[PDB]
């Protein structure tokens, strides 16, 4: 079985506190259909109980205190979470929690620090002199206490912040005797700095907190790996140091998976060079080529649509996705592949042997915030054609600017597998592709419905597979 990641949440997602509810009643409808792990929102709680999760104030908080002006999340309690995962667990899925170590927002109080502005364009260049700030860098977690973790937050485990309290001024503040920490991206400079408070990396105490937090949060919660928030702003050899920590102490693998944001498939590289290969990535070069080929009106040159990413230089460490909740309308990363597109980016990810893909939570329930209905009944055949078809030797067929396809000839231990996959970002037509001698007089049909037609495979193995304009067709033999 070909294992399929669900990002199961979506920016928009009313503040209603159901979200663990559904994912326990839902947990064997996507087992059924072959998905074998999701990827859950940050479920600690954040600065305000509507916070999707990336305002993180205090990572021991599961929706179990009375902080920030309620006790669950957005998402539910502590109870809620822990039986979400147990129903996952149950369906035969793995669970990955989103860890956010970036930043820390939402502080109990204020510390004078003295600081300097730099320029968010460069934040290597200071662009005032040295003054006073009053920072919110004071974590307390009253409502919490000392259950769990006994350690208080401070100005001195943050290298800055974006605010200062006594002249109510939005900057980006550097602390005094703090530095950007370094390996990170360098875009503006340096990009360690992205909001709230700033987590120092370089400081012994956080270094160890996070760790600590680490190994209780696996224990505590049973989860079986995670996603990394904001990787590129996060000093690289933090995490093969962290994670190294946490898979060892607490015995089980943790896959997890990095969020490096960059269409740049040389920093992607550079990234998992410098973290010895400790994680994967999501492809998000190959995001951008779905985005792109999307609005191209037909002109985007499909031979060329997985050059450049990982999905194609780097398949074992790819996590491969057509949309997420950052690239949603009115979100940071908005870039939102069109519908026309999206069935054929899903087949694309799901059909072929390269890359660990990701379903979108907002592709398959619907994004009602924007009026987006539900594309459920568009990527199901295309669950299911990875679950029972897409196995086996791969054959390519890149091979023309709007029709592309390729085959999986079947797996020896997976009876009645095999398949055939064509999309086009322009004209229908046809392309002869190899499926294997095996299959030879087998009679193939399109297992999308897009077309009522069938392909004989021939003597030497070979169909002329079909699709229609705009479309994808996904050819598998009749059983
Ligand atoms: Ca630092
Ligand atoms: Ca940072
Ligand atoms: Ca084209
Ligand atoms: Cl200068
Ligand atoms: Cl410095
Ligand atoms: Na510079
Ligand atoms: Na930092
Ligand atoms: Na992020």
């Amino acid at each position: 079985f070909n294992g399929t990641m669900m990002q199961y949440f979506e920016w928009y997602l009313p503040d209603d506190g159901t979200l663990w509810t559904k994912v326990a009643n839902e947990a064997n409808n996507l087992s059924s259909l072959g998905i074998t792990a999701l990827w859950l929102p940050p479920a600690y709680k954040g600065t305000s109980r509507s916070d999707v999760g990336y305002g993180v104030y205090d990572l021991y908080d599961l929706g179990e205190f009375n902080q920030k002006g309620t006790v669950r999340t957005k998402y539910g309690t502590k109870a809620q979470y822990l039986q979400a995962i147990q129903a996952a667990h149950a369906a035969g899925m793995q669970v990955y929690a989103d860890v956010v170590f970036d930043h820390k927002g939402g502080a109990d109080g204020t510390e004078w620090v003295d600081a300097v502005e730099v320029n968010p364009s460069d934040r290597n260049q200071e662009i005032s002199g040295t003054y006073q700030i009053q920072a919110w860098t004071k974590f307390d977690f009253p409502g919490r206490g000392n259950t769990y973790s006994s350690f208080k937050w401070r100005w001195y485990h943050f290298d800055g912040v974006d605010w200062d309290e006594s002249r109510k001024l939005s900057r980006i503040y550097k602390f005094r005797g703090k530095a950007w920490d370094w390996e990170v991206d360098t875009e503006f400079g340096n990009y360690d700095y992205l909001m709230y408070a700033d987590l120092d990396m370089d400081h012994p105490e956080v270094v160890t907190e996070l760790k600590n937090w680490g190994k209780w949060y696996v224990n505590t919660t049973n989860i079986d790996g995670f996603r990394l928030d904001a990787v590129k702003h996060i000093k690289f050899s933090f995490f093969p140091d962290w994670l190294s920590y946490v898979r060892s102490q607490t015995g089980k693998p943790l896959f997890t998976v990095g969020e490096y944001w960059s269409y740049d498939i040389n920093k992607l590289h550079n990234y998992i060079t410098k973290t010895d290969g400790t994680m994967s990535l999501f492809d998000a070069p190959l995001h951008n080529k779905f985005y792109t080929a999307s609005k191209s009106g037909g002109a985007f040159d499909m031979r060329t649509l997985m050059t450049n990413t990982l999905m194609k230089d780097q398949p074992t460490l790819a996590v491969t996705f057509v949309d997420n909740h950052d690239t949603e309308p009115g979100q940071a990363l908005q870039s939102w592949v069109d519908p026309w597109f999206k069935p054929l980016a899903y087949a694309f990810i799901l059909t072929r042997q390269e890359g660990y893909p990701c379903v979108f939570y907002g592709d398959y329930y619907g994004i009602p915030q924007y009026n987006i209905p539900s594309l459920k009944s568009k990527i199901d055949p295309l669950l299911i054609a990875r679950r029972d078809y897409a196995y086996g030797t791969q054959h390519d067929y890149l091979d023309h600017s709007d029709i592309i396809g390729w085959t999986r000839e079947g797996g020896t231990e997976k009876p009645g597998s095999g398949l055939a996959a064509l999309i086009t970002d322009g004209p229908g037509g046809s392309k002869w592709m190899y499926v294997g001698k095996q299959h030879a007089g087998k009679v193939f049909y399109d297992l999308t419905g897009n077309r009522s037609d069938t392909v004989t495979i021939n003597s030497d193995g070979w169909g002329e597979f079909k699709v229609n304009g705009g479309s994808v067709s996904v050819w598998v033999p009749r059983k």
